[PDB]
């Protein structure tokens, strides 16, 4: 079979070889590198690719895997909050996945700021976040939804639509039903964004480093690249673009843990079998 257990070995062995080789050495030219004291990485082992980064100052990448363009980050530290919503702002953003779970974020111990759900202000920049619709993805994962509009004296105002899943547990994967009902609600929802962007005649419109999808759950590696990698399933643009392809790309553009658990490998083969899309290279 081309889904049998002989060709999941043979893209394992090669994924692992491609992570094991892309292993951070200490000033790794391939990593972004903090400056100054203030921490960047929210974990040590888990990097950002300095050609695809999107700010100096967050562990943040351009992830571009056949025609899909998303943003996949780590979640943004304290000290990184007026950045991480500069970013946002100035990216036109369309959609914010966030698939951190609500435990992870209440612990104080994990220095997540609760940063989506509550209004805010960071240096210059004031942010308001309004409770939208919340909608269930199946086996009791639900996405609840919120608008964040970002104010800066002297800047354009911008409003940003974040799709919360609360309750996907780390290091875990969700269904191949659940992720492909997530993939068409952020989808969906960045489309209807993009649209009043066009609408009004954005700029961003004509600018591929801007409106895209930004996605990041804790370490932003393996319930990220699970979403990243159905959306691109999604991408009708994206044919014959095999399961090794895909997860070569993510990692090359970010680190090599991107698909963090088998699990979540397997989610995306049997995405990938539905669809009678390729694993391997030939
Ligand atoms: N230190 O070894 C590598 C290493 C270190 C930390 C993590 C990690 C830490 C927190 C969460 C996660 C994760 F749950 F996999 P996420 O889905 O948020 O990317 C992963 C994953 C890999």
């Amino acid at each position: 079979s081309p889904y049998g257990p002989e060709a999941r070995a043979e893209l394992s062995s090669r994924l692992t070889t491609l992570r094991n080789t892309l292993a951070p050495a200490t000033n790794d030219p391939r990593y972004l590198q903090a400056c100054g004291g203030e921490k960047l990485n929210r974990f040590r082992d888990i990097q950002c690719r300095r050609q695809t980064a999107v700010r100096a100052d967050l562990n943040a990448n351009y992830i571009q895997v056949g025609n899909t363009r998303t943003i996949a980050c780590q979640y943004p530290l304290q000290s990184q909050l007026e950045s991480h919503f500069r970013m946002l702002a100035e990216n036109r953003t369309p959609v914010l996945a966030v698939l951190a779970s609500s435990s992870e974020i209440a612990n104080q111990r994990f220095g997540m700021p609760d940063y989506f759900r509550q209004s805010g202000t960071y240096g210059s920049i004031t942010v308001e976040s309004k409770m939208t619709q919340q909608v269930g993805l199946g086996d009791g994962i639900m996405a609840d939804m919120y608008t964040l509009t970002i104010r800066e004296a002297g800047q354009k105002t911008i409003s940003v639509p974040v799709v919360h899943v609360g309750n996907w547990p780390d290091q875990t994967a969700v269904s191949s039903e659940v992720t492909k009902a997530l993939a068409s609600l952020v989808d969906q929802t960045a489309e209807t964004k993009r649209n009043m962007y066009e609408s009004k005649g954005s700029s961003a419109v004509a600018d591929d480093s801007k409106l895209r999808p930004v996605i990041h759950c804790r370490a932003g590696v393996g319930r990220t690249a699970q979403l990243i990698g159905a959306m691109c399933m999604n991408d009708s643009r994206n044919s014959q673009l095999s399961v090794e392809d895909m997860v070569s790309q993510m990692r090359v553009q970010r680190n090599g843990i991107m698909v963090q658990k088998d699990e979540q490998l397997d989610v995306l083969i049997k995405l990938a079998e539905g669809q009678g899309r390729p694993l391997l290279n030939s």
